[PDB]
């Protein structure tokens, strides 16, 4: 049985961080039970007080990433409180069947549903809200996140040899479409459901307003970048259901990348610029040589820096003059 | 010579099917004889009875698919029948000299061609269309279709393990600029000399208005679904003659695929969403292993749901409880 | 010491064409020194007199691409001179640490700098300009260009086969946002800053108005043409620094290709279409087997054909009638 075996909770963590887990396990399969409340809210995407009729897996953009092994049993409960509006669901690239947990899960505002699928396939992989006749709007007002599930004896490059990470982080890339009144100011709506004619309308342009890491623009930027140290690996998990993207690091590279995620194929290295396609999640290793601020983005730049998609990593340590090195300051002619 | 070769004969059938073929043979190259002729037609694309003055290889959109092995010889005679009014021609992106064929087969109304190519190269490959001074209008108004070129010992895994099929569809992706009045309704134009002008204006927006598979919306799905078995292996042929596009298939995975379509490289596996680049055609390998309802579309759910990209593939078999099961139904909190 | 290592000079030359280089090199590192100057100018950019109010380095678009050996030091001296209006520098995707080049290289008008870098990574990078607050400004008016870093002994192909080419040719793809006026005619702006606002607003729908080779509608084709031989090998290097494209040769194919652009992984073969990501550059590989000219553009046709994103080759050499024949010239049903 699929159901015997020992059964463990996790808790989980919110973006940018992922809950604690093992690479490499040496372990049997287990059912893992995670448990995700529905929460719609209107919250303040911009540093100009532009405000979204959003929609989320435990409060935040994306929902958290949750982390299995390749074998293990994913035990979900869904719950959808009475205080939301509209009906819910899940539907995970992950598993297999029932347009991928879609049809199991439908939950009105009052009620759960828990559900159980194999994670039989090693990778990132995208989860999403998916009700029919209105999984566009859903997901676009923030209805997604990440599921990782790694290889039992962890992560390998093509040669077959051990690659590990000391630090994980998960950035969820949401393209959003507020609507824009006569004056070309941005709309305000006091319900969701009001929000929803004129945001079809924009969505069927294809042009995002803004398209932003984690909720908002500047989620990772000044005081809220990611941190690291020099001689430190980092694995960014980087997430996108509805629209492509192509993440790269000013003054780094991927030293190691799986652009479409799944962690059975070799992972390509030295990239200056990934692709993760819209529908899926993409994972790539670096490991800093040098201190300093860096800038992690969507290298279409009119995307990264007008309309969002753009965050900073800040690193620790000492600077390498053989990497680098300044002969002649900026001086006159 | 190439030519001596025996000459076959080979009787082309429409989209979704793909005419009766081998894979692996055991058999030399042969000259393989297909015969098109080109149809010019009005036809309705979608629900609400929008029109589409339409171009087609063989009267359908795609065109049919044409498979042969790695060193067979094309023989294509095509025809333009003088019931069309503008001068057509063929470019095979499978083809080496000429434009691609392009320069050999310029044919007006009431002429035909016949034009010999060596397919030397492995792979799915576009046809389109290709008038001087008008491609890019005979493309989008539906001039494209897949050539197959089979290895001669058929398709393999990255390790050189055989790999085989049980059945192949072929889908068209095909983004339409149909203009609007100003009313906000598209127009029905008299002939196809008249939609131009409009057309090329709506084009340089980059925004279709319609983006379907094979020739509507709603080609592929409720009763015009595709079908297949669990534990039947399906080979999905997608071609997108002038922009990118990027597959899934909701509650299946594609198991081994070859993203940027041409076999002699290794295959990706466990892929929740593949690219397919403009200009190219792509193919996956998945094995049904659940019953019931799928979902294939283009992960641009705005593209996929509001535009019209997405089709059903209904499948017969036996619920595994193992890969999926609801362990507590939708209930009250 | 990274200094103590010869030092030696190399002079640029203007696109399509790259500086004499060695593929494979018996030498050990070196310092290479290379010196560009910016360039602030107005500039026609098509064949009805549209005008655009560019910055280059070195006054071409793209730059001049840059060819060291994996292992060397960089030593480039970028110039500012007083008659251009804003300040500039540059952002190496090859380099590591500082934003890439960009936090040490801030130049004023009448100021220059020196920046030493190691190009430990083999491949195709795009290089760009990046100022604090106006970067996609800068990289869509035309500040980009590659820096190749060769491996020391050449390229592979998959199983390690050397690689050669004969010759190397150098493409910049420019997406360009050159505002239009109530008329339906583009603006004309007197000075470089006043092109500014107007601009950003274009820049903010994501809709280019052109997307030319080079510079400009047609500077790669008729009496401009790139120009080879049968038997022949070309490396094609093609950057784009803000925006996807998706690279084909109309009656030729990619024979061996690094779409993503970094030597250390293998190539694919066989392709009809490659892509390549914004924010980088790729290579592909083709050996001529037949004479006339050939297109190599990209295969979003409309963008290609509409928006300038085309360009020939004009090859010499005799026919061949078993790759390609005409069986029956156009003729009467
Ligand atoms: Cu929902
Ligand atoms: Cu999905
Ligand atoms: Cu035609
Ligand atoms: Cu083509
Ligand atoms: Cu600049
Ligand atoms: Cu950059």
């Amino acid at each position: 049985d699929a159901d015997k075996l020992p059964h463990t909770k996790v808790t989980l963590v919110a973006p940018p961080q992922v809950h604690p887990h093992e690479q490499a396990t040496k372990s049997g399969p287990k059912v893992v039970e995670f448990t995700m409340t529905i929460e719609e809210k209107k919250m303040v995407i911009d540093d100009k007080g532009t405000t979204l009729q959003a929609m989320t897996f435990n409060g935040s953009m994306p929902g958290p990433t949750l982390v299995v092994h390749e074998g293990d049993y994913v035990q979900l409960t869904l719950v959808n409180p009475a205080t939301n509006a509209m009906p819910h669901n899940v539907d995970f690239h992950g598993a297999t069947g029932a347009l991928g947990g879609a049809k199991l899960t439908n939950v009105n505002p009052g009620e759960q549903a828990t559900l159980r699928f194999k994670a039989d396939r090693s990778g990132t992989f995208v989860y999403h809200c998916a009700p029919e006749g209105m999984v566009p709007w859903h997901v676009v007002s923030g209805m997604s996140g990440t599921l990782m599930v790694l290889p039992r004896d962890g992560l390998k490059d093509p040669q077959g040899k051990p690659l590990h990470y000391d630090r994980a982080y998960t950035i969820g890339e949401f393209d959003l479409y507020i609507p824009k009144g006569p004056d070309g100011k941005y709309k305000d709506y006091a319900t969701l459901a009001e929000s929803y004619g004129d945001t079809v309308q924009v969505m069927r342009t294809l042009t995002p307003s803004h398209i932003v890491f984690n909720g908002k623009v500047g989620a990772l930027t000044g005081a809220d970048a990611l941190t690291a140290k020099v001689g430190e690996t980092v694995l960014l998990i980087h997430s996108q259901a509805n629209r492509d993207t192509r993440p790269h690091l000013i003054g780094g590279h991927g030293d190691w990348v799986w652009e479409t995620g799944k962690f059975a194929n070799p992972p390509q290295r030295d990239l200056e610029t990934w692709f993760i396609r819209g529908g899926s999640a993409g994972a790539a290793l670096y490991t800093f040589k040098q201190p300093g601020v860096y800038a992690y983005l969507n290298h279409n730049l009119i995307e990264a820096f007008e309309l969002g998609a753009a965050g900073h990593i800040k690193v620790e340590g000492k600077w390498n003059d053989d990497l680098m090195k300044q002969i002649k300051a900026p001086a006159p002619i």
